[PDB]
């Protein structure tokens, strides 16, 4: 009868106030978890902020070494210009040497011919002087030998 | 009809209770959404970190490659500098060979000129001598033979 109807509402009202205790326990554990998670996510957010700046710093250091590389290259470039100009100057000097040598030779040849002509002129003139000297004296001797023939 | 009011309490409570059992079933589904979205953000945040750490690490590797390019290419500058010195030496030798040839050419051409002058003096001295004597001998000879003939 009703004794079986209240013995039911008994077991039911029990499990209800029972599972209400379990829900309250459920909810105090989820309060505790979401609070520890809010304090953890705060940490991961900060390690990330740090990572980011870290990576951005690594970038700057890379770029900075590139800038140094591109300056080196700019200098190695001036060395190649310089080497090029020394080589060109060398080439020019060499052909100048060649040319001057060839001129030396030629002028040296012309000096020789000149000296040959000079020598011949001097010898020819010398022969003349030697000849005239003896012959003129030979005239003066022949006249002397007549004068002195009758000197008493 | 007094206990009928007690069944108005119970009825009314089994509705306020059946109602907060539905506000819960909804609350819990709204929370299992948040938590699912947090899991999302969390996998995303973890992804960025991974990419960050990887991009950062590839940059470190590239940095060391870059440094190696600097060292390698800086050897080719030690050689460039040794060359510039050698070509600078080859150039001073040549500038001297030129200085010396230019000198020799000036002298050898001086010698030529002088030999040409001496030759012109020499020919002039001789031909003046020959001309003068020729004239003086003519008169002396004629007048002697004016007499050698007036003998007969």
């Amino acid at each position: 009868q009703l004794q079986k109807q209240l013995e039911e509402a008994n077991d039911l009202l029990r499990t209800e106030s029972d599972t209400a205790v379990r829900l309250r326990k459920s909810h105090t554990e989820m309060s505790k978890s979401i609070s520890q998670l809010e304090s953890l996510n705060r940490e991961l957010q900060e390690r990330n902020r740090i990572l980011e700046n870290s990576k951005s710093q690594t970038d700057k250091d890379y770029y900075q070494l590139q800038a140094i590389l591109e300056a080196e290259r700019r200098d190695r470039g001036h060395d190649s210009e310089m080497i090029g100009d020394l080589q060109a100057r060398i080439t020019s000097l060499q052909e100048e040497v060649k040319h001057l040598k060839h001129n030396l030779e030629k002028v040296e040849g012309e000096r020789k011919e000149a000296q040959d002509m000079l020598n011949h002129s001097e010898k020819e003139k010398n022969n003349l002087e030697i000849d005239l000297n003896y012959k003129l004296k030979s005239l003066q001797q022949r006249l002397e030998q007549e004068v002195n023939e009758h000197k008493v």
